[PDB]
């Protein structure tokens, strides 16, 4: 395929939300990967928290060869970060859309991450 996966990592106070697209060499050209928060059906790169344009061959900003990764780093998790997140990718020209599983930050301060696996 070309497919998308979601993960997260935590270090000190920082929380990193990770969207990874797996793709054959060259297959990702024309794709954009983007992280959306609490968008009921208008998630796009323009309304995303962060995006990355993928490219035909490796570069030095998260575009790799058989996979590419977008990372969104939260310095410290506050109630502003509470809500539901989704990794997405699209190719405008192919009409391909890849959607990850919804996952949540729940701020209680202290927080949980749920819905990854």
């Amino acid at each position: 395929m070309i497919n998308i996966t979601s993960s997260a990592s935590q270090e000190g106070t920082r929380l990193n939300l990770i969207c990874t697209v797996w793709h054959k060499k060259e297959e990702a050209e024309g794709f954009v990967v983007f992280l959306c928060k609490d968008r009921s059906g208008d998630c796009s790169p323009e309304t995303s928290l962060k995006q990355l344009r993928l490219k035909r061959d490796p570069g030095i900003d998260g575009v790799g060869e058989i996979s590419s990764q977008l990372m969104f780093t939260i310095s410290q998790v506050t109630p502003l970060h509470s809500g539901t997140y989704q990794c997405c990718a699209r190719s405008q020209k192919s009409g391909i859309r890849l959607q990850g599983h919804f996952f949540s930050i729940l701020f209680t301060g202290n927080y949980t991450v749920t819905g990854l696996k």
